[PDB]
């Protein structure tokens, strides 16, 4: 009862251990530096752009339109964040994508491939959410631990949202509002849990060095 709280309680348990990662653990407690960030960054790029390139064949099929708003794609702005924490736009000759990454690019590849609405829908509602949420907060520990230039961390930033609390408050009524069979539903609730698995096991990778 209620896509928006059924999501966040299904995902609750796995929200928790996602802030729980060795490398996110290192990296807001003040232990890496703007090295180890700027190769989450690049990880980002690369799973970013599979993920909107699902979103617009998504959109184009009509499903969740009002939810796949424009303004939250991050793909160009990670790669003007990118050009600055690389200070020379020469990272993209030379980005690698560790193993799980390419597995949560695979997935992404599928779901567009598909045009898997539901499942788009979920990996939509993790990483998203996640950046006006949690972002926020590893934003300010970037400045606060490693004073990164505020520009450089344009990812965190969405300017097409001002009120960023009214605009998750609108996100979840989207949610809420979306038309969704029963099969969809469930088929969304388990992308969830599954798009969580496929972010803890990049900083997993990002932990190891890999
Ligand atoms: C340092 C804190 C921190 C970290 C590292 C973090 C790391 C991540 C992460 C990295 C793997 C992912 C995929 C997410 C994903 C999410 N986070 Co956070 N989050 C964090 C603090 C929060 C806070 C605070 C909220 C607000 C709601 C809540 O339940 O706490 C949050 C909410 C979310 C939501 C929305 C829940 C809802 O309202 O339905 C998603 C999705 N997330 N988060």
């Amino acid at each position: 009862a209620g896509l928006a709280v059924e999501l966040k309680q299904s995902t609750a348990q796995a929200c928790e251990k996602a802030e729980h990662s060795t490398f996110m653990s290192d990296l807001l407690k003040g232990r890496l530096g703007v090295a180890e960030f700027t190769r989450l960054q690049e990880q980002a790029w690369l799973f970013y752009t599979a993920l909107e390139q699902a979103v617009d064949a998504v959109r184009a099929s009509g499903f969740a339109e009002s939810l796949l708003d424009p303004a939250l794609n991050r793909a160009e702005v990670l790669a003007r964040d990118l050009d600055k924490l690389n200070g020379s736009s020469e990272w993209r000759s030379r980005i690698t994508a560790s193993p799980a990454v390419i597995d949560y690019v695979n997935r992404l590849e599928e779901i567009r491939d598909n045009v898997d609405g539901p499942a788009l829908v979920a990996h939509h509602y993790v990483r998203y959410l996640g950046d006006l949420s949690g972002g926020q907060v590893i934003a300010r520990m970037m400045q606060r631990h490693y004073g990164v230039d505020p520009e450089a961390l344009g990812f965190y930033h969405f300017e097409g949202i001002a009120k960023l609390k009214v605009y998750k408050d609108e996100y979840r009524e989207k949610l809420n509002n979306l038309e969704l069979s029963d099969e969809q539903r469930e088929h969304l609730l388990k992308e969830a849990t599954d798009a969580f698995v496929f972010n803890h096991q990049v900083f997993a990778d990002l932990g190891k060095g890999l």
